[PDB]
């Protein structure tokens, strides 16, 4: 189902990533983040909402959404409630960037353009068919 | 054409604003930057790169993809070379956050959901078509 999301944070580097998965499609996006804080993910689902039609948001550690901040986000937006493939790609292009943050995003690149069609056209041709 | 963005940036409140706009659609994304710099530049265009397929950026100032660090970036990521409205909404959900980069979220937002189909949808659309 379309509107489905996965959202989860590893570590890497004494570093936070908050990573979003498209269920359906296998797309993702991602961000370095200082903190593991409740406002950090907030803010990320603001940003997510604008750019896709998210509906349900789900993740492995409920703990993640108690914050007033984020609930206050979901409401605002209309929202309801790979980590080893992705750490995978990031040590592949590690080499090639200087910050942690750049790496990230170079191997979710990486991951939506690879045709194993590829995730960006996944999520975009399951997103249109819905409309 | 579907793989045309304009990239510009716009100041508020002593902050800058990263403006990118799909042409066809009139999607736009944003972020809030530190420093109107050469290397945010680079690091936005590889974030946007991995989401949507970007072919082609304009920008109304061409100095702003001189540096090394954005040519480099547009080279990996095989890139060739409404603020106003923007502001506009920005002022109208101002008063509800604290953060400017959180009124610039909730901005976009607004306007990618629009109907006046979206924005959003339009991209979704014009991409998948083109697949
Ligand atoms: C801090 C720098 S300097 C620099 C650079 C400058 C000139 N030529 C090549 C790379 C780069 C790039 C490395 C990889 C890239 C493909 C994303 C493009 C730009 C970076 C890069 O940081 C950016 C993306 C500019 C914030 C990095 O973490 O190393
Ligand atoms: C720094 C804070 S605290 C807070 C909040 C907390 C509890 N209830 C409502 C709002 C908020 C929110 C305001 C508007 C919103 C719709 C995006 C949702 C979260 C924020 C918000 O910053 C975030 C998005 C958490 C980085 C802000 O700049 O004011
Ligand atoms: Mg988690
Ligand atoms: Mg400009």
């Amino acid at each position: 189902s379309p509107g489905i999301w996965q959202l989860d944070c590893t570590h890497l580097e004494g570093k936070v990533i908050l990573v979003a998965v498209h269920v359906a499609s296998g797309y993702i996006e991602a961000e370095v983040i200082p903190a593991e804080t409740g406002q950090e993910t907030a803010y990320f689902l603001l940003k997510l909402a604008g750019r896709w039609p998210v509906k349900t948001v789900h993740t492995d550690n409920g703990s993640n959404f108690t914050s007033a901040a984020v609930k206050a986000a979901c409401w605002w937006a209309g929202i309801k409630q790979m980590n080893k493939e992705l750490k995978k790609i990031i040590g592949q292009v590690r080499d090639q960037a200087e910050h942690l943050k750049t790496a990230v995003q170079m191997a979710v690149f990486i991951h939506n353009k690879k045709r194993k069609y590829s995730a960006g056209e996944r999520i975009v041709d399951i997103i249109a068919t819905d409309i």
